[PDB]
């Protein structure tokens, strides 16, 4: 049962923004379909089926001891009730009204990150200067890094995930730890105005310095990960078709869905972690053994009507569906910030450079392994 | 969000423990079969140039080699992990320097003086399950009973206090609200600090006077309560899982322990042999390579992680005759307690125990079996956790 989890890696890689061959063709065969197998591994890529999947409490997102042990603050390695009582103490600072408070503060990220860049000239790689640069900063800043030690912190982060020796990869995922840990011990004894303080000012002892530190931890490593992918693919976008971002930046109010659009149209995270089942469940009109497992398709799900012309990115789209952020108890605790990072980071390039494109248009955009990783994007204006 | 398997330690700690799950006493097949592959394995890899692989050692010498090695780090792996937040944390020389501090406290002529003390916590101990009447679960009664007992009079508890101490120091670790968490921390760390005061001022017989007296200065308050807390917690733990385990073979194969009972002369090497059947801590902590290592037939690099698996070790020839428990095997041989700089502290406190508790339980209950003989035992998490164990006699 462990080589379908490879297995559906390979059905998520991209032709350019377009789902693969292969994906498509367990698309039409239907909603839901085996990947292997008396257990079975399934792929939903039907909307309504992968809903059901995510919202019924007949599945567990656990791979197997209690998740606080080996995976302290991993919410999506959690079930309830030990899941509910978590993602309660750190939902508050994901609420709208700290949200709207820091749209200032991701303004002026976004605006340092292209002041940067117009000084460097074109042509320039925006995957580290735009990407990873608003990514990180925004972060780093929703955590109350304090702004000397974020160069340090997020190099120590990508060197720990991406460092051609491996013993340097070591050093800095020790390096990145140490400084999450530090941060957690300032936060107890003077909690400030950031994710930190509001978790512990509101509860305090209740939450465990493990619980903490895992959740800053992977709040550092899903802002730098999954912020800076999308920003990257998101400039392709613009890069590739500019008419449609030109009447963004022209004519915002006559497109007030055009996030959804992007989100639907890229979806940079393209597939939920597996679920296991735990009771036999009719999804649809199959039925689900305990003991299967059933992996959703998010992709399959936002371009369910690839290759047909409603599909492609349509930036006037009316109310564009779409389940990118997944769904059910686990849907993405941290939307509200990447979308804050996304509404004042693509508006904020189109306006700067309403002249953008690729320097070298010729030539391939290089791709990594999934989720949509944009390796590099050399544009010009 | 983050994919749970880009988790490089976390997902590997995760497939390491799946491995060292117990078919009643046995390996599972997915052990067993990495078992006949080589020496070493890998459980994963990182998918990108650079990647870091984490190994499995299941061969007795491989093993060996991988932990008596300077090129590997127990500190570095935890360092790069939420997950780790005493000693097996430390490499030399912060290792070296506490470990000699608290060898003393552990030393042979030390576990001499401790053993007719011992004796009485096991008649104790048995006095009161037969009281009780069957069926009794050997779990609490038998394996932490003595546990409890056993460790917190060798750090000198009065017994007055024990029950409320190990209480406390247990629900500072385990409870699930971090306000309880708390309270009972600083109730145990209240306690430790007015014995460790005590202890300074006159040296007494316990772990803590021990320790004062050769090294009062060099050692910290900090440290000598957290070696106390090892000594409650996990070393209790690792006691109580084994003693459940060992009177769950005693009532399983109650043939050879009559032998153990009624010709114990015969037998001079029983206790090894129980200890390398049951294996009770299926693998040690991974450690981290600090330098490229040839091992088996394959290149360990720096970065690359190692666990150990001694249940392999112990049961290298599962399922052929020999590897089948032989109370009358002459020298077992096995590395249940670890091996090289690391290799367990407790070690000669931990059999003292099972050495004095198991022929007295024997002794007491030569007729002890299963209450209800055709229930399985239900197993929890690894290492080794019977969960429950009812029997009669
Ligand atoms: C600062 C940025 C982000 C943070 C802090 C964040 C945080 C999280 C957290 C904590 C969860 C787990 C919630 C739970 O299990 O209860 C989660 C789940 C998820 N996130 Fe994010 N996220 C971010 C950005 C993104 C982005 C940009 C996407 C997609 C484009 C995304 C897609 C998801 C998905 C699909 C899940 C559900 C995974 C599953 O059900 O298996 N996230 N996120
Ligand atoms: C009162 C009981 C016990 C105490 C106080 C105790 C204490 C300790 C301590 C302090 C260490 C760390 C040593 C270091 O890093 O230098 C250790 C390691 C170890 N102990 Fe124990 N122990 C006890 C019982 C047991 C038992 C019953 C077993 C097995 C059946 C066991 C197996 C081990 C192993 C394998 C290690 C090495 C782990 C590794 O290298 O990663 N111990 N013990």
């Amino acid at each position: 049962e462990e080589i379908n989890v490879v297995r559906a890696a390979e059905l998520h890689r991209r032709d350019r923004f377009d789902p693969v061959p292969q994906l498509r063709s367990l698309m039409a065969e239907g909603p839901l379909t085996t990947l292997g197998t008396g257990r079975t591994a399934w792929l939903a890529t039907g909307y309504d089926e992968i809903r059901q999947v995510l919202s019924s409490d007949d599945f567990s997102a656990r791979l197997l001891t209690a998740a606080g042990i080996t995976w302290p603050g991993f919410l999506t390695q959690y079930d309830p009730p030990e899941h509910t009582r978590l993602r309660r103490m750190v939902a508050p600072a994901f609420a709208v009204r700290r949200m709207q408070k820091f749209q200032p503060q991701v303004e002026r990220v976004v605006q340092d990150s292209l002041d940067a860049i117009e000084a460097l000239g074109g042509p320039v790689d925006f995957v580290p200067r735009f990407g990873w640069s608003v990514a990180t900063t925004a972060t780093c800043d929703f955590l109350g890094i304090p702004r000397d030690d974020q160069a340090d912190l997020a190099r120590s982060l990508h060197a720990s995930r991406t460092e051609r020796s491996g013993k340097r990869r070591t050093a800095a995922g020790n390096k990145f730890m140490t400084y999450m840990n530090k941060m957690t011990a300032r936060t107890r004894r003077d909690p400030g105005d950031d994710m930190f303080g509001v978790v512990v000012r509101e509860y305090g002892d209740e939450i465990t310095d493990a619980e903490l530190t895992g959740v800053a931890a992977f709040v550092m490593g899903a802002g730098a990960d999954q912020v800076a992918r999308f920003l990257a693919a998101g400039a392709w976008l613009m890069a590739d078709d500019p008419e449609q971002f030109a009447l963004l930046r022209e004519k915002p109010d006559t497109v007030p869905d055009w996030l959804d659009e992007v989100i639907r149209y890229l979806t940079t995270d393209e597939k939920t972690h597996p679920r296991v089942a735990t009771d036999d469940v009719r999804i649809g009109d199959h039925l689900i053994k305990a003991g299967d497992t059933v992996t959703c398709s998010l992709l399959a799900a936002n371009r369910r009507n690839f290759p047909r012309p409603e599909d492609r990115f349509d930036i006037t789209r009316v109310r564009p569906e779409h389940l990118a952020f997944g769904h059910g108890i686990h849907h993405c605790l941290g939307r509200s910030l990447a979308e804050l990072v996304f509404r004042t980071a693509i508006p904020a390039l189109a306006h700067r450079f309403p002249t953008l494109r690729l320097a070298e248009p010729h030539r391939e955009i290089r791709l990594g392994p999934p989720p949509f990783d944009v390796e590099a994007l050399l544009l010009d204006w």
